[PDB]
């Protein structure tokens, strides 16, 4: 049944299943070929020698043109699907291509598939809030001092594991068509075997939005001085995937859509967030806590009995408890007061008859106004303060050896 939960009824952690966030999903790019429509070359080989082509970009027409939806189509290598950018763009200059997902993933593979060459210098960067702020995944470049101001090939220390190191892999062609990109975030990092255990990893694959934006261009053709270059220069790309999981914080199997048609986590074991990332209201009884393969975590509830609607976490007094509970109520309702809010407030007792969530648990002091010293009763005895010759829990009777008078100032009076 709920792969959240144990054979019988118990929280165990969940992962939902790992995918490609990007299939089908539009990508916004930069500049997109064919308006207006544009001729465009390729110089190309036979092993020996070059051979050099030409062709059409057109918008409007289907078997002419070059969208950015066939960067997130069906992929089938025997008939491709490029999207292909303008011409004429180039250093200084960028193409770039934004997916937002709308939810915050753990993303483990960027890859790309070029029906160009691929770039000469590219960088990837992620965005964990909504695409409003952009920090680099990984740079490519024959050059990363001069490109991109970034060292070359910088060693990954457990120091920092989340600065985005600058290769010159990947940066040949050949290949002139179908050289592939794969980014993993987590190689080469001294806690990815840890990664579970690994919070600052756990940061560095979370995203919303990926960015892939490509700077300098390989010149394959390749006359000095004044040269109108016979060829264009572009980038074209058949496949862009990002591989990974929707990131529930190890309290969910899936991810659904909202009333309000939002991608949030189905979240489990008593969570909430989108990420799952805080604990449902009511149930601050401990703190939250990432969900691991020894540990559910389940968020616990407050105990209020049945007296109190809300309540907040309180970390001293969690720990005060052996970090065994933390919750105190508010706002008890039904004349109770306290902690749990298990006893009757000032001006009420505790009737004993009635369990202590009982909705009447707490009675209304009857302290009898002659037969009494005074008027509030034993919060938990009902007692009234009794003057001296009298007695009972509400101070309405005399005493034996004691009898009774009509004075209210002295109602029972000692015989003899
Ligand atoms: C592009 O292809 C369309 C086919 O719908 C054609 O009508 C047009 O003449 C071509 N060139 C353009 C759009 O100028
Ligand atoms: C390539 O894919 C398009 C997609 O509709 C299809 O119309 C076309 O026939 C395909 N070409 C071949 C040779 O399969
Ligand atoms: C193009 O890229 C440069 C460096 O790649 C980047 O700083 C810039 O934001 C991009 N284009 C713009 C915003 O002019
Ligand atoms: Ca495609
Ligand atoms: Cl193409
Ligand atoms: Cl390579
Ligand atoms: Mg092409």
């Amino acid at each position: 049944p709920d792969p959240c939960y144990d054979e019988h009824g118990l929280p165990r952690r969940c992962i939902p299943d790992f995918v490609n966030s990007a299939f089908g999903k539009e990508v916004k790019v930069s500049s997109t070929c064919g308006k207006p429509p544009s001729r465009y070359c390729v110089v190309t080989e036979k092993g020996e020698e070059q051979v050099r082509s030409c062709h059409l970009c057109n918008a409007s027409d289907p078997k002419r043109a070059h969208p950015p939806s066939f960067l997130t189509d069906l992929n089938n290598p025997h008939n491709l699907t490029c999207w292909q950018s303008d011409s004429y763009v180039q250093y200084p200059h960028n193409v770039t291509l934004t997916l937002s997902l709308g939810k915050k993933f753990e993303v483990t593979y960027v890859s790309l598939q070029f029906c160009s060459p691929r770039p000469e210098s590219m960088a990837i960067y992620k965005s964990m809030d909504y695409g409003k702020t952009w920090v680099p995944f990984q740079f490519y470049s024959t050059q990363c001092r001069k490109m991109y101001n970034k060292p070359s090939r910088a060693a990954i220390t457990k120091q920092n594991e989340q600065e985005a190191i600058c290769t010159d892999s990947h940066t040949d062609v050949r290949p002139l068509s179908g050289g592939l990109i794969a980014f993993s975030t987590l190689d080469g990092r001294p806690t990815a075997h840890d990664f579970d255990n690994s919070p600052v990893l756990q940061d560095w694959v979370t995203a919303t939005d990926i960015k892939v934006t490509f700077s300098r261009l390989h010149t394959f053709g390749d006359e000095d001085d004044s040269e109108l270059a016979r060829d264009s220069y572009f980038y074209a790309v058949s496949d862009l995937q990002v591989g990974g999981r929707c990131k529930c914080n190890g309290h969910a199997s899936r991810c659904v859509r909202d009333r309000d048609d939002n991608l949030v986590c189905d979240c489990k074991h008593n969570t909430a967030g989108p990420e799952c990332d805080r604990c449902k209201p009511f149930h601050y009884d401990r703190p939250w806590q990432r969900a691991t393969a020894r540990e559910a975590n389940e968020c616990v509830a407050c105990n209020c009995n049945l007296h109190a609607r809300r309540c907040r976490f309180n970390m001293e007094l969690y720990k005060l408890s052996g970090r065994k509970s933390g919750g105190v109520c508010l706002n008890c309702r039904h004349n109770t007061a306290g902690r749990h809010c298990h006893y009757c407030k000032e001006g009420f007792y505790r009737d004993l008859s009635k369990p202590i969530s009982h909705r009447k648990a707490c009675k209304e002091c009857d302290c009898h106004p002659v037969g009494a010293a005074g008027q509030t009763c034993n919060q938990t005895t009902g007692q009234c303060p009794c003057k001296d010759g009298v007695t009972g829990i509400t101070c309405n009777r005399c005493a034996k050896g004691y009898q009774q008078s009509r004075s209210p100032i002295a109602p029972c009076i000692k015989i003899p």
